[PDB]
């Protein structure tokens, strides 16, 4: 019951060209996002933003997220913030959450993970 959609096919995909590059809001689903980055998270700021998204969606700005691409087109989305933001919409169960992609290359990420890289297909 997973909202499939990308990957319009299996097979005919070989050097497509993207709709040219595109760093706008994305509401990029819960189940792909990587956290390799702990954080303690409180229960007094957890509640205010969950009050923010249950009182008004629209008041709650993006959070900042890396895109790049593996050595075979597996996209791979890293996020390193807004942890309270994650459990406020994970508890209210929402199947996607608000997210600004940030296209990227592996250098940049070696800046942010110069030490546990892994290899990126």
């Amino acid at each position: 019951g997973a909202p499939e959609g990308p990957g319009p096919s299996g097979g005919a995909q070989g050097g497509s060209i993207h709709s040219g590059r595109i760093a706008a809001v994305h509401n990029v689903p819960l189940s792909v996002l990587i956290r390799p980055l702990p954080s303690v998270l409180d229960p007094a700021k957890v509640q205010s933003l969950v009050d923010t998204i249950r009182e008004d969606p629209d008041s709650v700005p993006p959070i900042d997220v890396l895109w790049i691409k593996g050595a075979q087109g597996g996209d791979y989305f890293y996020s390193f913030g807004g942890c309270h933001r994650y459990a406020a919409y994970q508890q209210l169960q929402r199947e996607t959450i608000p997210a600004k992609l940030v296209q990227s290359t592996l250098s940049d990420l070696r800046v942010y993970l110069g030490a546990s890289t892994p290899d990126l297909q």
